[PDB]
């Protein structure tokens, strides 16, 4: 029902074939780095541009406009699934999101909606997955996404960001059956929604596990990753039984170093690295069977275009040409110059290329 | 001119000698989870606490009057340092460290102090190491501390706490030459201070990169560690040459799994570690020359008494016996209970002296 992709070259490497070149995306190249964004931005509340399928649609394509990118991953938020689930979410400008009535005990699980009806409440994304693949005629592949379980339960806990992630660490410890039950809540909440974004219209999924880094090996093992191995084996077990195609699937555990051999074994194609890992290690990490996705610091894009053309040029060296998609080790900050931007996507388009002949 | 020290297990292990059981001590030892803490802080503003000798001295000795920890840690901050090289702090309760006017650029520069003259600028700290050294009466050794250059650093121009250190950063890659300027005044002035620590009466001196985890290889290998290099370098040579002994010195850089098999070779006697790196595979980056001191999650202290002593089973048996101190692997939160600093104390001691005989 859709336009024949034309450029599949990110789907090709995800899957740990030979390409001719590297292809490359940037975690939040649909970001406040560009003007345009904060324009088209300006006109809506956040989580209201989110529910505006031609707005998501716009923004998706803005950063392909400017650049070559090898995918287009559709704009949303991690947070719409809690959001869904039935608690009360801000974006309040130069705040960042915060959720006033955090989750603090195990009666508060009481709140949530069945996940079972989640994927009907986000709704809105699907529609906007579905525009956007169409509007995208077949130039590039169409990324989904959403946030790994102990990542959202961070949020519904900690009620934003935190520094330590204390609260939510206290339940892991000290609240362990109420902790699996609401791991359970948005795994299941999650399988049906990344299903219903692959119906839409997606042609990849990433998780993003944002708040890996916070766990160390042993809460990790016990709290995190089951929950990662059971979205990718239901999502998958789903699509194919509704007679789709899956599609590659990426996990992106931002800290997570001390899990890449987990990682690697956990039903995912790519595996997503953060820039603290080098990627000679990580390759001997996870193994010569996944793909790995990252990982240049995106500070690095604060340096002049010629020093980023040298930092690629090392990155690339280090991963190989096999079994690599580049991206940078986290997403792109929004004092940024898209012209930097810019010059990392052509330094890897070339120096791949050089790399190969 | 002191008194003779009676338990010295944590000098033993810390140059890598055979002990009789595995000496502890923990980050933040004296910090807001004791009540007796928040009383003698409630007195004084926060660095008028630092500069009174009598009140950094009482709040070092509160965790050693409950509990039998192996090492007492000087009470101070490691902002002093550039609070004494003439930046403006605050510790606003509730807020947390802030200079409202943080470096930005290369002219700011200019504010600083002379590094020569900092040391006399802390005097007061040196009189809290030695009323403190006196005070505890050879009980247990006496830990002086800084932070290191680049964690200070961050700090100067962060202007408090960052998610991502992006203004730092973006000094390291596009202000190379100012960084390394700002990085070497802090060295400079750093050497003096550790130095005056020691011939002030401490035994042990921690350098705490709190923020290395943001670094990445690339960036630490250029920024950080030739300055973690250099202190421990000139501290050990100014100590000889004015006819002192030197004292075993602790590296401990937070997320910095990275840098582990290069902090090995910087010439300290300990490498600290987070929770988040497995002990047999620190172990295996370290090597069988260094000491390693750590890592138990500091949320692990949520858990029930019985759970700490099985999860400090568990961590006992993974360092094995030799060249080991055992710590968090950070410093306590705010919220945790003491019984438990208690437990996990106790259990450290009991279980450790099973592993032996």
């Amino acid at each position: 029902g859709f336009p024949e992709l034309k450029n599949d070259t990110f789907l090709r490497a995800a899957w740990g074939e030979e390409t001719d070149y590297t292809p490359v995306w940037c975690m939040r190249q649909a970001g406040r780095y560009l003007p345009e964004f904060r324009e088209t931005r300006a006109a809506q509340d956040f989580f209201s541009t989110c529910r505006s399928p031609e707005a998501c649609c716009e923004l998706t394509l803005q950063p392909l406009r400017r650049f070559p990118l090898d995918a287009a991953i559709i704009f949303s938020d991690i947070l719409v699934v809690p959001q869904a689930l039935g608690m009360e979410v801000t974006m309040v400008p130069g705040k960042g999101p915060s959720f006033p009535e955090p989750l603090r005990e195990e009666q508060d699980l009481e709140r949530l909606r069945d996940p079972e009806v989640v994927a009907s409440e986000l709704g809105y994304v699907f529609q906007a997955i579905t525009l956007t693949r169409q509007r995208l005629a077949g130039r590039v592949p169409l990324i989904g996404f959403a946030g790994a379980p102990w990542t959202l339960m961070t949020y519904m806990v900690e009620g934003g960001g935190s520094s330590t992630m204390a609260q939510a660490k206290r339940w892991l410890y000290q609240r362990p059956q109420a902790s699996h039950q609401l791991l359970r809540i948005l795994t299941d909440a999650l399988v049906p929604y990344l299903v219903g974004q692959v119906v839409a219209g997606a042609q990849a999924l990433q998780l993003f596990e944002s708040h890996a880094g916070h766990l160390g090996p042993q809460l990790f093992n016990k709290f995190a990753l089951p929950y990662i191995r059971d979205v990718a084996k239901q999502v998958k077990a789903r699509l194919r039984e509704a007679g789709l195609a899956p599609v590659p699937m990426i996990i992106f555990a931002k800290d997570g170093h001390f899990a890449l051999e987990e990682l690697a074994q956990a039903g995912y194609e790519v595996v997503g690295l953060d820039w603290t890992v080098a990627p000679k290690k990580a390759r001997e990490c996870v193994g010569n069977t996944v793909t790995l996705q990252g990982n240049l610091d995106p500070c690095a894009l604060y340096a002049s275009e010629e020093e980023i053309g040298q930092l690629v040029k090392q990155m690339l060296d280090d991963f190989g040409p096999h079994r690599y998609i580049a991206n940078l080790g986290h997403g792109l900050y929004p004092d940024m110059d898209p012209e930097h931007v810019g010059a990392f996507v052509d330094a890897v388009h070339k120096h791949s290329r050089l790399l190969r002949q």
